[PDB]
């Protein structure tokens, strides 16, 4: 589809706040709508079913902080192709009114959300504010939201996506960085447990 010329760094780095990110510990039950296996790291979750994210720091960022989400594919030979939302899906205009169309993740619960395409890279991305952690909790939580499946043609086409967290300050410099694999699928709870399986 949209090429890249580029590939963002996937480079884990937490930084000088420590920052790396945290996961429910959900099991694998069929009830599940998301699961992590720290195994794979590796998120299994519906489509467009809220996945809670924690961001954890050793120390707090300096004002203005902001988040972003990006995913590419993970296989070398698709890196620098575009990660979208499928024809039908981008046509379906299901969107919260704040998301573009096109784009695979959304973040939920947050009207501070900003989306970005970038001008010259192509890729999609979405950032907020990076806030403390509310009144009694120990890490922030932000609700991703995956908007296609991993098999939907003309999308990801079945193949493998990993996610990109970066810690930035106001000024867009990089403060810190982590990442994870994504399948998204109507059945998290069972992927999990089969594809632990086959370790
Ligand atoms: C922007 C976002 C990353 C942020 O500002 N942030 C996240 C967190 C925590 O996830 C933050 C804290 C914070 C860090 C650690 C703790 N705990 C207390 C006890 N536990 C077990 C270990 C450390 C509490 C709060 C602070 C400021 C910002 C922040
Ligand atoms: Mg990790
Ligand atoms: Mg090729
Ligand atoms: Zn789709």
């Amino acid at each position: 589809g949209s090429m890249s010329s580029s590939v963002p760094s996937q480079k884990t780095y937490q930084g000088s706040y420590g920052f790396r990110l945290g996961f429910l510990h959900s099991g694998t039950a069929k009830s599940v709508t998301s699961t992590y296996s720290p195994a794979l790291n590796k998120l299994f979750c519906q489509l467009a079913k809220t996945c809670p994210v924690q961001l954890w720091v050793d120390s707090t960022p300096p004002p203005g902080t902001r988040v972003r989400a990006m995913a590419i594919y993970k296989q070398s030979q698709h890196m620098t192709e575009v990660v979208r939302r499928c024809p039908h899906h981008e046509r379906s205009s299901d969107s919260d009114g704040l998301a573009p169309p096109q784009h695979l993740i959304r973040v939920e619960g947050n009207l501070r959300v900003e989306y970005l395409d970038d001008r010259n890279t192509f890729r999609h991305s979405v950032v907020v504010p990076c806030e403390p952690p509310e009144v009694g909790s120990d890490s922030t939580t932000i609700h991703y939201n995956y908007m296609c499946y991993s098999s939907c043609m003309g999308g990801m086409n079945r193949r493998p996506i990993l996610t990109i967290i970066t810690l930035e300050d106001s000024s867009g410099n990089l403060l810190g960085r982590d990442s994870f694999e994504v399948r998204v699928s109507a059945s998290p709870g069972r992927d999990r447990r089969t594809e632990e399986e086959n370790l």
